[PDB]
């Protein structure tokens, strides 16, 4: 068993945490694994859960929390157009190569 490519690249595979990227911030376009795209509206820890959370606004109806969760609110826009996921569930999009 030997393919064309070969070699190791030890980088990150020991300390797995919820590190919050630098690009992550309010007014920043991003995408999710299974939650479509959405702009960041909130970025900070929670009260019910530990770690760091990221409020992503979904232009389309497919979220869970209508701006607030378990009482406490973070962002308000419309019922059925809000969601809050961890940084791990958020990636940079930077869409708009030519058009907008």
């Amino acid at each position: 068993g030997s393919s064309g490519s070969s070699g190791q690249a030890l980088a990150s595979d020991s300390e797995e945490a919820d590190e919050v990227p630098e690009w992550l911030r309010e007014g920043e376009f991003v995408t999710v694994g299974a939650h479509k795209t959405g702009v960041v509206r909130y970025v900070g820890p929670a009260d019910f859960q530990e770690g760091t959370w990221v409020g992503v606004e979904l232009d389309l109806p497919s979220g869970k929390n209508d701006g607030s969760i378990g009482g406490k609110q973070y962002f308000r826009c419309n019922p059925g157009y809000g969601l809050l996921v961890r940084p791990s569930r958020v990636r940079r999009a930077t869409s708009g190569p030519s058009s907008g």
